[PDB]
């Protein structure tokens, strides 16, 4: 036997498409593991799951687990440094993450394949002896405090903590989980408390070996990854703690048949319906709720949503079963509302109850879960492989849910129809168990009640029980039927031979005024499944505000048109991506190939015979209007990023002038804007996957077809395939432009130092300097200096040009965050100095291995190719070229780099800053700098500079 290993689970049930080899194990202190070997893999990975979180903070210290969270970064016994830990995965490519939940803390990363034991032995120690240093503890408080203002004006996380606060008060569940500076630090010295021995005691409490999961996967055999195992995480103690459970609903009596009035800060209409349920976690070999969640969530004919959308008073619909906690759990129905649904909230609640006695009336129906089953069975056989660090952290999560040897499968397969489940659940969607939240603007001025933490304005009625009792005596509506068989269900996995002329890469297979066809044979992953992507080149897409409203219309009435029709093939494994761009529209059709042209044929025939319904395209261009207009509650940061994009392209209408020119939108005009739209056309397509290279000339051509015999589509003339070109800043110039955020009491900034037009040498000069200056930057300008929460720094590539950017949201002003920036690149030249030849090399290393990383999945393996068409570079061997490029540059060329390009007296500096004010508006030296060119007036600006060429092709 092994002292140190409890048990070895039995044979790990896997699809047999599944090449990696798994083993399970529970340590002898109680951890259960899962080891993955891929020999294959670029990076390796681990994540460890506590099952311990916020639902565990004490009541006088709220956030105080997710604190701990972020502390475990910041050094430990055996590794004292504060960022060795992730200095150590930037210098060997890797990244890490944790988030904490109510019950799980989870912490994850991946690495270098070579370089495992190193990262997995720093890891380890945040479980053994972290050091919660006081100065460390100080200043992380600040990412945590932004983290949550970060929150505080987002709509969804208002509405998450808005339920907590109107359960049960003495349930942990009302707990405010993210904590702040108040939570964490002000208060907590108000009342005597050492934050530094809380976390301390806490960790010491909860942090026991009996309540961790841990995964890793490696190229490593099972054998090395079970020694490697053992080695580093026997040490953690068992201290026995019971798993905490809740087995009392935090919705009692008081809590149900109430309406909550609220109002949002988007202009937003809600309606959330809920309804509270035992916790069915245990069942899942039935999953009762997920089959009734299918029914009442469904879109097809006959669906409950179908007639809230035929009545105008519903666009969108989720229902379904929604986590708690263990021991309890919730049944959600929720949509959006048009104004007509805003005024009829009691009648739609009422179908939703005739829907529900419908599904009573005709009882638990075994097809159906025969067809979930099913379904679910041929997504788990045809599943894509998974990035190594998304699939452990994931897997460490469930391994405290199931028996080791089911880990992989139980999400997936079904194995018992349980109809008395089924009618036990539905037993508890009665008007008796209802809580009903209306969120509008319309309740503006007109509520009573604040929540704390966020500052949410609402207020709560009993419904009255005349309500109730309508609703309890909901009858059958002859509308509501249910689903019929679904008949994308495909039946075809035929993998077809690989033919003797496939190739590597895409191959143009089609050069014609029409079209270009790439397509390629899928070498790789060989599972029954393609994507079919295509641009759709039109200048009315984007020739002015009101055709760029008139196209967006367009494809969404489009998508609102088959939605019904579509939504079975979705569940089936096959779904589509339509948008209008500023170019024209993108199209894509991804999953199973089997029914795949079926679908395909579909959207090109409805695309070109459209006929406009006059109910929906006034609805849907209400909820345009509003998403314009939401816009101003965006936050800071995606603000400045916002309005550099404005800036710097050639061609781009703001979000203002797209709302000034929607009011001129009518019927008559969109009906007339289509045709034009589809008259002249070219069309770029990649075709790849499980497909031969005359079933993709195939579909080429009856998408042309199509369009030619309903549309009478002609090509486009060659030189008006324009792309835009990027605004060329001056020698030494540095704009600043400023606007107010008018919702958040953040700031925003936006930092671009533009280098030159993209090529191998330029790329790879910007690359490895951004990966040099990577993990320092956040450890600067967060860590150290605490600016916010968001600290981002990297390539910004855009119409072939690429430069440096920098993006962090504060409270602190813009002009602040400019002078810290400006300190931080001068102590990355020094550092950049200071640094011997072997950390250069690593940090080659470290970028190489980032680019060489291969794609584990068909639509990763698409995306890189497609980056390839849609910028019209054409480079697809980049990867194995500017790699060979990169490895040849010394610490010289990137000093002679940033000297030129980077440094506060470079030459060719060439700096914009996008300055974006909050609502209400030791160190490292920072240098002086020149007096900014204010922007006044963007189109100005534009037009007062050079602009670049565009970059040639492959
Ligand atoms: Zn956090």
């Amino acid at each position: 036997n092994n002292p140190a290993i409890k048990r070895i689970g039995n044979h790990i049930t896997k699809s047999p498409e599944d090449k990696r080899e798994y083993r399970g194990l529970e340590l002898a202190n109680g951890i259960k593991v899962l080891l993955i070997s891929d020999p294959t893999t670029d990076k390796s990975s681990a994540a460890l799951d506590v099952h311990i979180g916020s639902l565990s903070d004490p009541p006088n210290i709220a956030g105080l687990s997710h604190f701990l969270q972020h502390m475990l970064f910041l050094g430990t016994k055996k590794y004292p440094k504060e960022n060795e830990y992730s200095q150590f995965l930037s210098e060997h490519a890797g990244s890490s993450n944790a988030f904490t939940s109510g019950e799980h803390t989870n912490y994850y990363f991946d690495v270098s394949h070579e370089h495992l034991e190193g990262a997995l032995d720093r890891f380890a120690q945040f479980f053994l002896s972290p050091l919660f240093d006081e100065s460390a503890k100080d200043r992380e408080v600040n990412a945590v405090d932004s983290e949550h203002e970060k929150n505080v004006m987002n709509d969804a996380w208002r509405l998450f903590q808005l339920e907590k606060a109107t359960g049960n008060p003495k349930h942990p569940f009302s707990k405010f989980g993210t904590g702040n500076k108040y939570t964490l630090e002000t208060r907590p010295n108000q009342e005597g408390i050492d934050v530094r021995q809380e976390l301390l005691k806490f960790h010491s409490a909860y942090y026991s070996s009996n309540l961790m999961a841990v995964v890793v996967l490696g190229r490593e055999s099972l054998d090395d990854l079970t020694n490697l195992v053992v080695k580093l995480f026997s040490e953690v103690e068992n201290k026995n703690v019971p798993l905490p459970e809740f087995p009392e609903h935090p919705f009692q009596e008081e809590h149900l048949k109430q309406l909550y009035k609220i109002v949002p800060i988007k202009d937003i209409r809600n309606l959330y319906v809920t309804f509270p349920i035992p916790d069915l976690q245990k069942y899942y070999k039935s999953n009762p709720g997920h089959y009734l969640g299918h029914l009442i969530g469904h879109e097809g004919p006959g669906s409950l949503l179908s007639e809230l959308k035929s009545k105008g008073w519903v666009n969108t619909l989720v229902g379904g079963q929604k986590e708690g906690a263990r021991g309890f759990m919730f049944f959600i129905i929720n949509v959006d509302l048009t104004e007509e649904g805003l005024l009829h909230v009691e009648d739609i609640i009422l179908h939703m109850f005739q829907y529900i006695q419908k599904l009573r009336a005709e009882g638990p129906q075994e097809w159906v879960f025969q067809e979930l089953k099913d379904l679910n069975a041929v997504a788990f056989r045809f599943k894509d492989k998974e990035r190594p660090r998304g699939y452990t952290s994931k897997i460490a999560g469930i391994l405290h849910y199931y028996p080791l040897e089911e880990v992989l499968t139980a999400e997936y397969l079904l194995e018992e129809f349980r109809p008395d489940l089924i009618e036990m659940v539905l037993d508890k969607l009665r008007p008796e168990n209802v809580r009903v939240a209306i969120v509008s603007k319309s309740f503006e001025g007109k509520t009573d009640r604040t929540e704390e933490w966020y500052g949410t304005q609402y207020k709560q009625e009993a419904i009255p029980d005349e309500v109730i009792k309508k609703w309890q005596n909901a009858d059958l509506n002859g509308k509501f039927k249910l689903p019929t068989k679904n008949e994308f269900i495909p039946t075809n996995f035929e993998i077809l031979p690989l033919e003797k002329e496939a190739t590597p890469y895409p191959a143009l297979i089609k050069d014609t005024a029409m079209s270009k066809l790439w397509f390629k044979q899928d070498d790789k992953f060989f599972l029954p499944k393609a994507n079919l992507n295509f641009e759709f080149f039109s200048p009315f897409a984007y020739v002015d505000p009101l055709h760029s409203n008139m196209a967006y219309l367009y494809l969404e009435l489009l998508k609102d048109s088959l939605n019904e029709y579509a939504y079975a093939a979705e569940l089936a494994g096959l779904s589509y991506d339509l948008q209008n761009t500023i170019y024209g529209m993108y199209l894509s059709v991804k999953g199973y190939n089997d029914k795949q042209p079926i679908l395909l044929k579909k959207i090109i025939e409805k695309m070109a015979t459209f006929e406009i319904d006059e109910k929906r395209f006034e609805i849907i261009k209400e909820a345009y209007m509003r998403s314009l207009n939401n816009f101003r509650a965006e936050q800071p940061h995606q603000h400045a990023m916002y309005y550099l994009r404005l800036l710097m392209t050639e061609v781009a209408w703001t979000k203002d002038e797209l709302k000034e020119a929607l009011d001129d939108v009518t019927l008559p005009r969109l009906k007339a804007f289509i045709p034009q739209l589809l008259s002249r056309l070219h069309i770029e397509a990649l075709l790849h996957g499980n497909i031969t290279k005359q079933a993709a000339l195939g579909i080429m051509q009856m998408v042309e077809d199509t369009l030619i015999e309903h549309a009478h589509t002609k090509p486009l003339l060659p030189s008006q395939l324009v792309r835009y070109r990027e605004v060329q800043l001056p020698d030494r110039g540095w704009f600043v432009y400023q606007q107010r955020n008018e919702v958040h009491n953040n700031s925003g900034i936006e930092i671009y130092y533009q280098t030159d037009m993209q090529s191998t040498s330029e790329n790879m000069f910007l690359e490895l300097f951004a990966q040099i200056i990577s993990e320092p930057a956040f450890n600067t300008l967060r860590t150290k200096e605490q600016l916010g929460y968001i600290v981002f720094s990297g390539p910004r590539r855009a119409n072939g040009i690429q430069g440096l950017r920098f993006i962090i949201q504060s409270e602190k002003p813009p002009h602040y965050l400019e002078s810290r920036v400006e300190a931080f690149l001068i102590t990355m030249e020094k550092s950049i100095e200071d640094m011997t030849e072997e950390a250069f090399q690593k940090h080659i290393q470290a970028l190489a291995i980032r680019r060489l990383d291969k794609p584990k999945k068909l639509s990763a393996e698409s995306a890189k190719y497609w980056g390839e068409i849609i910028s019209q570079q054409y480079n697809f061997d980049r990867d194995n070229t500017e790699v060979a490029y990169l490895k040849t540059l010394t610490k010289e060329d990137i000093i002679k780099f940033y000297k030129e390009m980077l440094a506060v007296d470079a030459p060719r500096r060439h700096k914009v800053s996008v300055h974006v004010l909050a609502r209400e508006m030791n160190l490292s030296q920072a240098p002086a700098l020149p007096q900014p060119e204010v922007i006044q007036n963007m189109t100005e600006f534009k037009r007062g500079l050079p602009l670049f060429p565009l970059v040639k092709p492959h």
